[PDB]
C-alpha cells in the first residue's frame, strides 16, 4: 500500500517496491 510501484502491496493500493529508497 501507499507506494509509488505498479504492484499493489496488501490492501490492493500500489505498493512501495523499488530497487532504491
Amino acid at each position: 500500500s501507499l507506494g509509488s510501484s505498479p504492484y499493489n502491496d496488501i490492501l490492493g493500493y500500489p505498493a512501495l517496491i523499488v530497487i532504491y529508497p
